[PDB]
């Protein structure tokens, strides 16, 4: 599917495409073959789909985390290049690409977040983040912000998180304990507490973007920004007289930013093995070569020792180096896109106010444990990639409160359709069932729950999607009726007032995980001394067989679904009657 005597490369936008396509010019006069530098958006979660099959390009770059899930998924070959190679280069860097013992990806540079600044607005910048909001006042006044960077991406957020606390995968006995990342502790819930300070007292918007940020830093609206040595190419060209410095320091700690290692991967498919071995090697990695790129945007530290002896002069780097040295380097593995995808949302849930810090953090935090079909739910937003999933029948179900409805868009599709292989977003008043054009198509509960099950016999052929909820666009459900639906829980008789709206008993929906039965245990009282009047029946929401309790006492129940509801009584709410339990799940 990838054709031979020529090379194809997938940069990242922000990196310097120009300069590299520059040494692919100079590799196409002295080599005699054409190179060819794309720069996709999204390449980072579109390479896997496109490479799974066969397709994709001969060399992928991209910083070395995403690399481990690439060579386990058998896309990557095996770099093997020649001691007298490795040599020129910092074993440090090496050890970010090697999985399993093998090395995967050639190492080009080492990138960190520092903390710059306009040095005009700005002399001395803040050592602690806690004496920016103070700042921004002082900088209100004068019609200007203190602070912009990109809080849509965690790469950004994920420092301040980790200077007092917070962790992702634990190194314990040599080896990352997937079953123990940091993100829900006390560190990091305070670390983020504080981004959602500066939020709610207007020194934040929620939204800011890297465009957004990158052009009022560089106009000059605001006083600071956070970003990689990429970002100085453009700032250099508004004659900013910015500052590169050290990141800012919470509760005492200084910030952790992840460091990243620009890693050059290349195709397991690629009938072209032998030329990108003799680009990468002979001709990028080499400081002829690597000037080249620097130049259009500039890379940081990079691998090789020879002409990184060079930069270490200029303080920019040296910003970055000690900015690197305080945090940590970002794991090698797959299950990072599991945590990346999780705190993606745990900050946006959290920093738009539709989430609690800890709520989010411990969403967050579960998130990055096993595999994707379990269930989701009181998440504002979510990302299930259900891509290559281990049973190929993913089911998910997704929960919000009474008074909202679910959004959600598929973001990418390797589903067969024609096999048999299709989503299905089975509601309590929605159905849909679909293959073929669902890419980029907003689908849409009419209540609170939702599930999505995915039927698709190709070993890695499954579904990417990011869902969120919304405001009732009508609301009918009469306020009353309350919606419990977790692992497991209690259980309470809702009550109402004497007048109010007497017709229609309340009822109680609870909607759990699926392939998981409810179970309920639970005793009502004040039922007091044909059949009489006032009771309350259960049933799962897509049954008919609905078993009700008169005149009870003590009640057991078991549903046969993820979903159920019992109904109250309009009798019994008017008698006054009142029941309380625990419920229960995981039986399959
Ligand atoms: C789903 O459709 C795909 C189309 O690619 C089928 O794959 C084909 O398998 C048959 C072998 O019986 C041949 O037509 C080819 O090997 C495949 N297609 C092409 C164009 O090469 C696949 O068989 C279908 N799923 C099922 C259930 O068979
Ligand atoms: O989710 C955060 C994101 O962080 C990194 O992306 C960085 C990247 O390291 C840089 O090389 C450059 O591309 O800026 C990005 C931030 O927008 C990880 O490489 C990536 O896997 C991760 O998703």
């Amino acid at each position: 599917k990838i054709e031979e005597g020529k090379l194809v490369i997938w940069i990242n936008g922000d990196k310097g495409y120009n300069g590299l396509a520059e040494v692919g010019k100079k590799f196409e006069k002295d080599t005699g073959i054409k190179v060819t530098v794309e720069h996709p958006d999204k390449l980072e979660e579109k390479f896997p789909q496109v490479a799974a099959t066969g397709d994709g390009p001969d060399i992928i770059f991209w910083a070395h985390d995403r690399f481990g899930g690439y060579a386990q998924s058998g896309l990557l070959a095996e770099i093997t290049p020649d001691k007298a190679f490795q040599d020129k280069l910092y074993p440090f860097t090496w050890d970010a690409v090697r999985y399993n013992g093998k090395l995967i990806a050639y190492p080009i540079a080492v990138e960190a977040l520092s903390l710059i600044y306009n040095k005009d607005l700005l002399p001395n910048p803040p050592k602690t983040w806690e004496e920016i909001p103070a700042l921004d006042k002082e900088l209100k006044a004068k019609g200007k912000s203190a602070l912009m960077f990109n809080l849509q991406e965690p790469y950004f957020t994920w420092p301040l998180i980790a200077a007092d606390g917070g962790y992702a995968f634990k190194y314990e006995n040599g080896k990352y304990d997937i079953k123990d990342v940091g993100v829900d502790n006390a560190g990091a819930k305070a670390g983020l507490t504080f981004l959602v300070d500066l939020i709610k007292n207007k020194h934040m918007n929620a939204d800011t973007d890297y465009s957004i940020a990158e052009a009022a830093f560089n106009k000059g609206e605001t006083a600071m920004t956070i970003n990689g040595p990429w970002a100085w190419s453009n700032i250099d060209t508004s004659k900013v007289n910015y500052g590169v410095t050290v990141l800012p320091t919470f509760k005492g700690q200084p910030s952790k930013p992840f460091v990243g290692v620009l890693s050059a991967g290349i195709n397991a498919a690629s009938p072209n093995k032998e030329l990108a071995k003799e680009f990468l090697e002979n001709y990028l990695l080499t400081d002829e070569g690597l000037e080249a790129v620097n130049k259009d945007k500039p890379l940081g530290a990079v691998a090789l020792k020879s002409y990184e002896e060079e930069l270490a002069k200029d303080p920019r780097i040296a910003a970055t180096m000690e900015n690197a040295q305080k945090g940590e380097i970002m794991p090698n593995i797959p299950q990072m896109s599991a945590f990346w995808y999780a705190v993606r949302t745990a900050v946006i849930n959290a920093a738009s106010g539709r989430q609690t810090v800890d709520a989010a953090l411990a969403a967050a935090q579960t998130n990055a444990a096993s595999s994707a079909c379990g269930r989701q739910h009181l998440e504002p937003t979510g990302t299930i990639d259900m891509r290559g999933p281990g049973q190929a029948d993913c089911a998910v179900a997704i929960g919000r409160p009474l008074g909202e409805v679910v959004t959600l868009r598929v973001l990418e599709s390797s589903l067969n359709c024609s096999a048999g292989d299709m989503l299905l977003l089975w509601g309590r008043l929605t159905w849909r069932k679909m293959c073929r054009k669902l890419l980029d198509m907003t689908f849409s509960s009419k209540t609170n729950t939702l599930v999505v099950r995915q039927r698709s016999g190709r070993p890695g052929g499954g579904v990417l999607l990011r869902y969120g909820s919304q405001l009732a666009p009508e609301t009918f459900y009469r306020e009353c009726d309350m919606q419990l639906f977790g692992p497991w829980g209690e259980i309470v008789s809702p009550s109402l007032s004497p007048a109010t709206s007497n017709a229609g008993g309340c009822r109680l929906f609870i909607n759990v995980a699926p392939h998981a039965r409810i179970a309920i245990h639970a005793l009502a009282t004040n039922m007091g001394a044909g059949a009489n009047a006032s009771y309350i029946l259960i049933r799962d929401t897509h049954s008919l067989r609905t078993t009700a309790f008169h005149g009870q006492q003590v009640l057991y129940w078991e549903s046969e679904s993820s979903q159920a509801e019992m109904e109250f009584s309009e009798g019994f709410l008017k008698a006054q009657a009142s029941l309380r339990g625990q419920y229960w799940t995981l039986q399959s």
